């Protein structure tokens, strides 16, 4: 259908526009569509683009309204007091606010389906809410309505919600268009999605990118495809991967690097409210933070990721347990059987399981896919899904049987439910990964395994060191190869901190000099460095002039290949706020060649200081660009649980930032 109303580049200078004469007459049906688009890279603190209001003494709660929040919200308001109505819904972090130093035309589409007694909302592409209701207001039919309103609600004759910005295009329809057609509205998005919300992995929420540019000049990315909300194991998630083969411009469908079967890949709508959005899948086993490098010897990929068995997580994981049995000199995964109170079994080589009580081999064994045979059968569990259907979360058996594996629920042999961490090899750079394996433990019997710090390994250029960074309490713990990937050793690293969350990322500034970027509890960022490929680290400072929450979010960094004001350079991506994971920035730092220093000279606003910014990937694309694959909300704040498709993608040069 054509629109009804159409206009265009209005300016909203904390002074409404009426647009009654032009639209009150227009509107007919109980079904409407409104398309706007739109700019606002200096809201007001909450400001309403779009309103239909009774603007008479006695009903300044009879309207409808388009509303926003400097915080990035977006949402509707739909309200008749005769009827005894007040609907409101919306969603955190559903904007842009600039890229690139420009204000972003953002595009809204709004749709009220009387049939379906529907609201839906997109921006940029992206289905932020669909709500249906048992009693339906058609946002026309409310009571009395005698003004339409850009920049403002009027209510009983005075201007609520004043906003700053502008309405480049706004049409209205009457009727609900299809999302088909929705589909065929162009946008002016300054970002794009890698992994999304219906794709092969079929989880509705993503966290935890990754980034790294592969000799080939491939770009690989890799993700936390998380099934049940976005909250951390305990949980189903998977690790995904995707790759470009076109400097970041177009990407691969997704596939698993990592993969549990034990609940079903479901697509589901978590709860959002304060009674549900806690919610949290209990049962299945996940996987959790992987990390990425290129062996440049072997010419493989190696990912590593924490894996978490059937309803552990980093809240309950056994911390005095590394899961493992020494016996000679060498490290054994342990295993309980059905109905024992011990762990009484170990895995040896060839998959053998073994009688640790009578010293002798069962007929079970375990194979690469660390799945239970018995005499060389398959043995399976029947598989769980998901459900909202009794009003509150339901784990239940959903008839289908899959191979029975040691980190499930359902297992006749379970092991030590306790994290650890796993790697896989890709030898056609992320177009198929092999199956896991678990890295022994580094820090002895009795100490849970440490935890992968998400992002990059590091591979040194002047040999075939292959580093990725993990903590615990207390350190970080540097895990080192020198024969890609084979085997591993530890570097330990004291760091002044117990129990925190440093999550490091390595940079190498020259040949053997490594800087260690790390997330702490002070509000600063950290670093520490190491003059000798790894074997030993210096004692930790502190970067001023970048400000992080007390309890800190992940900090991604490269060394840039080109020289900038004719120095070196290092590039951090990071949150820059003392208040909540937003206000993202690329900061840029010359390296002085007489102490190794960095001047930190550039600081680079990716959006809005009030708009969200959480864990982050940078890469140096072929072509010297920069992309930033980021969580573009606040991945911290209790209120933005549970939201889809705002891990996003941009390509940068580097005169943007400078």
């Amino acid at each position: 259908i054509s629109p009804i109303f159409q206009g265009g580049s209005y300016q909203l200078n904390n002074k409404s526009i009426d647009i009654s004469s032009l639209l009150l007459d227009k509107l007919s049906g109980e079904s409407q569509t409104v398309v706007m688009k739109f700019k606002a890279d200096k809201p007001n603190s909450l400001q309403a683009l779009f309103g239909l209001s009774n603007s008479k003494a006695g009903f300044k709660n009879n309207y409808f309204s388009i509303f926003m929040r400097d915080s990035g919200e977006i949402g509707v308001e739909i309200r008749d007091a005769q009827k005894g109505i007040n609907y409101l819904f919306s969603r955190p972090a559903s904007l842009w606010g600039k890229h690139k130093g420009q204000a972003v035309e953002n595009t809204l589409v709004f749709v009220s389906d009387s049939k379906d007694k529907t609201y839906t909302m997109y921006v940029n592409g992206i289905e932020v809410f669909s709500e249906t209701v048992d009693t339906f207001l058609p946002i026309s039919n409310i009571n009395g309505i005698d003004k339409a309103t850009l920049g403002a609600v009027n209510r009983e004759g005075k201007e609520h919600y004043l906003a700053k910005g502008s309405i480049d295009e706004i049409s209205l329809f009457n009727k609900a268009i299809s999302d088909q057609e929705v589909s065929t509205i162009p946008l002016s998005n300054p970002f794009q999605l890698i992994f999304q919300s219906g794709d092969s992995t079929q989880a509705n929420y993503f966290r935890i990118p990754t980034l790294y540019t592969l000799s080939s000049g491939r770009v690989l990315s890799s993700i936390d495809a998380r099934y049940g909300g976005t909250h951390d194991s305990k949980s189903k998630i998977n690790i995904a991967t995707s790759y470009s083969d076109d400097n970041g411009k177009t990407w691969s469908e997704p596939i698993f690097a990592m993969k549990f079967n034990d609940y079903e890949e479901q697509l589901v709508y978590w709860p959002r409210d304060n009674k549900l959005k806690n919610s949290q899948i209990s049962g299945s086993a996940s996987f959790i933070d992987s990390s990425i490098v290129e062996d440049k010897k072997s010419g493989k990929t190696i990912l590593l990721a924490d894996v978490m068995p059937a309803g552990i997580g980093n809240n309950n994981a056994n911390k005095a347990d590394s899961g493992f049995k020494e016996i000679n000199g060498h490290y054994y995964l342990k295993l309980k059987k059905n109905g024992d109170n011990d762990f009484r079994y170990t895995v040896r080589e060839n998959g053998v399981v073994y009688n640790e009580t009578t010293n002798k081999p069962t007929n079970y064994t375990i194979n690469d896919k660390y799945e239970v045979l018995e005499g060389g059968k398959s043995l399976t569990v029947e598989q769980y899904s998901v459900d909202f259907d009794s009003g509150s979360l339901r784990e239940r058996h959903n008839g289908k049987q899959v191979p029975m594996n040691v980190f499930y629920k359902d297992s006749l042999f379970k092991v030590t439910p306790t994290n650890y961490i796993a790697m896989t090899t890709s030898q056609n750079r992320g177009e198929s990964w092999e199956q896991f394996k678990l890295l022994p433990p580094f820090l002895g019997e009795k100490h849970n395994g440490t935890y992968l710090c998400p992002g990059q390994g590091l591979a040194l250029g002047s040999s075939n060191r292959l580093i990725f960074a993990t903590y615990t309490s207390g350190e970080l713990t540097y895990l080192i190869s020198d024969d890609s990937g084979q085997t591993w050793k530890k570097s330990s690293a004291s760091i002044p901190f117990k129990n925190a969350t440093a999550e490091a990322q390595m940079v190498e500034l020259r040949d053997g000099v490594i800087r260690t970027f790390f997330r702490t509890t002070t509000g600063k960022i950290a670093y520490m460095t190491s003059r000798d490929s790894g074997e030993t680290w210096s004692k930790v400072s502190y970067i001023d002039g970048i400000q992080q929450t007390s309890y800190g979010t992940q900090v991604s960094a490269i060394k840039y290949s080109q020289l900038i004001d004719g120095k070196e350079a290092v590039i951090l991506s990071t949150p820059n706020s003392r208040s909540g994971r937003k206000g993202g920035q690329l900061v840029v730092g010359l390296v002085n060649k007489e102490d190794d220093s960095i001047d930190w000279k550039y600081h680079y606003g990716i959006d809005l200081p009030s708009y969200g910014y959480a864990y982050s990937a940078i890469t140096e694309l072929p072509n010297h660009h920069i992309g930033v694959l980021f969580e573009k909300y606040d991945s911290w704040s209790r209120n933005e649980l549970h939201l889809s498709n705002v891990v996003q993608y941009i390509d940068l040069e580097i005169n943007d930032l400078t």
